């Protein structure tokens, strides 16, 4: 399962209508999962500063069991991840930075349960 | 200490007002805290995908010094959680999911100092 | 590299304007670190409790490389942070908490690698 949340500084109306879900395709073809494990939150119209500057920009964090756990596997996200938020944003690969945390199944609460249950 | 973060979907306007009070007195039953000790924050009218789909849905993620640590306790949580949300926001238990995460106190800043000291 | 996030329920038309621009600036002093490599989001008129009370509140995250992993050197962050949002925000110590959280260079994608391989 993966959990995708985007903070951007630009405001609603200036971003592209859907890219919650657009995002959560490319997800899921970049981690390897099918549409129905992956998440996808976007949380526009913030206040942000990204290396200094409060020009627009957006903070990606992604969350996963099994497929961010090194900086092998990060590279290849982080490019596929650079090259669809750049386009989709319009921004700069300077405006854009990632986080990635790697989770475990007891940590996943799913129908009442934990995955490590399901 | 307990920190809750819950995302939705839902407008401002349709999730059922005081919720984040309602929620402080959840976890704090749920988790074995006192009121005082239990922390909500609720993100409304954000743009959420959800295991692929962009119907209503919320995230709510628990991080708590001690007690989220095993599978059994976050099963344990895990089912009042649900039964709380899925009432409150009128959803079905496919569209909430929950993220544990364990704290130690070194990681906790109040009143100017760490936990640690306190 | 520093990553803040700011929740706070009090009104975004409440919240002194560009604080996401001081923040920076502060982290930057507080953490060691130079302005450009500070991230800070700040997400305010949320729904809050904090230690069980929905009175005015803000909770800040800090994430890092290096700096957030003692409680030595957290006591140190927190009193400075303490101080700094108090002031700005107009709030009692006991209306802010504070969590770190230590990063690896492995976990940040960066130009579309990630910040093993800059
Ligand atoms: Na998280
Ligand atoms: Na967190
Ligand atoms: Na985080």
């Amino acid at each position: 399962m993966g959990f995708l949340e985007l903070d951007t500084n630009l405001p609603a109306n200036r971003v592209p209508a859907g890219l919650e879900k657009r995002l959560c395709a490319a997800a899921a073809s970049i981690l390897g999962k099918p549409a129905d494990r992956v998440n996808v939150t976007v949380r526009p119209g913030l206040a942000m500063a990204l290396s200094g500057s409060t020009e627009p920009c957006a903070q990606l964090s992604i969350s996963s069991i099994g497929v961010v756990g090194t900086a092998e596997d990060n590279r290849s996200h982080s490019a596929h991840f650079f090259e669809f938020l750049t386009k989709e944003l319009a921004l700069g690969q300077d405006r854009i930075l990632i986080r990635f945390f790697p989770l475990e199944s007891w940590q996943i609460g799913k129908i009442g349960t934990v995955m490590t249950f399901l």
